[PDB]
């Protein structure tokens, strides 16, 4: 398993504009288009992102292209962030994937806000960190996905996803 397969399981693939769990306009593999309420504003963002008139619909290929850009951007953002980089560097390969998944979902800023959990991960206190991470809106709002990620940080293995 790898970061791409993990995220594909968590986000799904949709070729038509859709609303995410938070009600925002998204397309592809979890690519947020806009937090604005206008489908029009979304269709516009979409055409700007793809470089064609899409009329709210994209191909598999286009979806995958956006996905590659997003994963790349999530990684570079962690590497550039003063709070995130040290954590990421301290982690093994599997756990690194778990941090990337949170950043892709919630943005750099959002994850950087998990001060206490970050400290615990750095210290390698797996059980403590899993408990602390669960005390968040994140976990209450998307519990199945949060459990999968949390289990990944807890064990350092891909079990949570070898089901799926």
């Amino acid at each position: 398993m790898n970061i791409f397969e993990m995220l594909r399981i968590d986000e799904g693939l949709r070729l038509k504009i859709y609303k995410d769990t938070e009600g925002y306009y998204t397309i592809g593999i979890g690519h947020l288009l806009t937090k604005s309420p206008s489908l029009n504003a979304a269709k516009s963002e979409l055409d700007k992102a793809i470089g064609r008139n899409c009329n709210g619909v994209i191909t598999k290929d286009e979806a995958e292209k956006l996905f590659n850009q997003d994963v790349d951007a999530a990684v570079r953002g962690i590497l550039r962030n003063a709070k995130l980089k040290p954590v990421y560097d301290s982690l093994d390969a599997v756990r690194r994937c778990a941090l990337i998944n949170m950043v892709f979902q919630m943005g750099e800023t959002g994850v950087a806000g998990f001060t206490n959990s970050l400290r615990m991960l750095q210290q390698k206190r797996w059980d403590e960190a899993a408990v602390n991470l669960a005390k968040s809106r994140w976990y209450n709002q998307t519990p199945n996905r949060a459990k999968r990620v949390i289990t990944t940080f807890r064990t350092g293995c891909w079990d949570a996803y070898k089901n799926l």
